[PDB]
């Protein structure tokens, strides 16, 4: 019961600040429109950056130093990767402590080292391929050796990150599918580049191998009945979770590949999930606007909330290096959380 | 009495927009600095566009599509004219629809044809002079068929616009003064360019003829025992108003060229004035932060208001083609003025 007094005071008067950012000051001086977007929002691996992309084409980055983004520089960007095109998806290098990988729905990958000093993002590298080409997801192997760049259909990459990104290998998406006009919904990494797990839209999930830097289809198991939304994985290792359309949410174990637990609360579709970094409690974001979060050993819900349709598509994610969660606010405006006097559920 | 409900209902509590550009937003998000400046502001002819520039260097423009700037498009550009150097005055060509003349304080005066598909202003054409004649005020005919450049001393030049700019003719300014140490102040063209009227430092005013390109000193009278600061023409051409730093504003007729009626209530030095196109009313900015709306037929006051101390340098425009004004707001924000349901006064 530590847990649900925990999340009930971070969700308290105070212990909240808003994240100010443009979208935010621009509401504060049109309300004291029309909400653009958050295309995608990522933090750095240990935990001191987070990065993020509106609709606008104009990608954020903060240098987290303070809890309330008071002492917080901010490199404000605008619309990169050309001027008509804007950022999809973006992975954080965890190689090194700047690098950034940025994909436009186009046939050109964006390799950006961001500066801390100036506000300058100063374009390191452009990467290219077959013209008809395009790639909207990139994803970076967790000990930074592997880069995957995924299309909507028809054609997967994998890069190696050592040897300067010389392009290892494809793969066609129609070999792993084998199915009718399947488009690949959400990817994700296993812990230490060894496997991906793919999401397609009929229902299927599929597990490759990348070990050598050969791809190859392992398994395909049929786990729902539309469209995988998202896919997370525990950072203990030993279950992966896995949220669909159809309104279920399972963790599956990761020894023997069988469900082994589900939630059954839910009514409605979901539309993204998010697990603390100690694999303690899970944060279900569905579609009827409502926030849940449940408990990951037991099952059972242990605390609710509701957006009250304010900024329909709302985005949750936990630090990688403590138990405080960014939330979506009222108009497109993102709500820090914390509890300013601990750190980790530990201390508490 | 009609004309004094028009203007107290236009400083009502509707019936006011602020225009959104970026210093409005900028103070927005820094609210909720050093002002710059606005160093000029002028329509186009046919009272759908307009056009300043701040100190900064960047110069915007709009094309008034709607009352309160709704769907009014803005193109925002960069510090044009140079990087160092910053724009101080321009004229809007009534020739065509989209040419803009720019001079920026040197020996270069750039024309520009700014489109309103894309956000670009293209420069078309830059003009130049001797290498150390500094211009830095130019006009247009209100018919389109001249076009003057002036400097702080020694040099007056006029083009003729029809014929792609050939230089027509110039004049040193110590053979229109023939006083110690002159500088023209505010210059301005009477209602279709037959002469131009200008105004020195000393006091003095001078009425030049432009009839065919050659000009010529027609004749001076001793106006004002201080610095002119503006000369405003009445759109029916009975009489052209003359406002000076000495703290006087007479209005002279024009077909004999002797004072007719004085503006007593004064008490101060004048900034700026301008008068309404149906020639009616009168607006006079002094200097003490405090505007004034007098009535030109008879010569009474008939409304004042108060700055308050916001935007110390303050500017007024009342438009070409309808009855209202714009006016600064608080910190160099531009602050519209309507009454929603009057297009001009008559149908008052």
């Amino acid at each position: 019961s530590v847990t649900s007094k925990y999340l009930q005071s971070t969700f308290s008067k105070g212990n909240t600040s808003h994240i100010e950012d443009k979208r935010f000051i621009h509401v504060s001086s049109r309300s004291h429109i029309t909400p653009n977007e958050i295309l995608s929002l990522k933090f750095h691996v240990s935990g001191s950056s987070m990065a993020y992309s509106r609709m606008d084409g104009s990608l954020t980055v903060w240098f987290i130093k303070d809890a309330s983004f008071d002492k917080s520089v901010e490199v404000y960007i605008p619309d990169c990767c050309g001027s008509d095109k804007l950022a999809t998806d973006l992975s954080w290098n965890p190689t090194s402590l700047n690098q950034i990988a940025v994909v436009s729905n186009s046939s050109e990958i964006s390799l950006l080292l961001i500066n801390e000093k100036s506000l300058t993002a100063s374009k390191l590298r452009t990467l290219s391929l077959g013209s008809k080409t395009k790639v909207n997801t990139c994803l970076y192997d967790p000990l930074g050796n592997w880069l995957l760049a995924a299309t909507k259909s028809e054609k997967i990459y994998l890069f190696d990150v050592k040897k300067d990104h010389s392009s290892v290998c494809s793969l066609n998406i129609s070999d792993i599918s084998q199915e009718d006009n399947d488009v690949v919904y959400s990817l994700a990494w296993s812990n230490g580049g060894s496997h991906i797990f793919i999401g397609f839209k009929s229902g299927y999930l599929a597990i490759l191998k990348a070990k050598h830097g050969i791809l190859e289809v392992c398994t395909k198991i049929k786990a729902h009945t539309g469209p995988i939304t998202e896919i997370k994985m525990d950072p203990w290792g030993r279950n992966f979770i896995t949220g669909s359309i159809d309104g279920n949410c399972y963790v599956w174990n990761m020894k023997s590949l069988c469900c082994e637990l589900i939630i059954n609360d839910l009514n409605s579709a979901v539309t993204t999930l998010d697990v603390c970094h100690l694999g303690k409690i899970l944060g279900i974001c569905t579609e009827d606007e409502m926030v849940y979060f449940y408990d990951l050993n037991s099952g059972n819900l242990l605390h609710s909330k509701s957006l009250a349709n304010y900024k329909t598509d709302p985005v949750l994610k936990f630090y990688p290096d403590k138990s405080w969660y960014i939330m979506s606010g009222k108009n497109d405006t993102l709500s820090n959380h914390f509890v300013k006097n601990e750190k980790n559920l530990i201390t508490y």
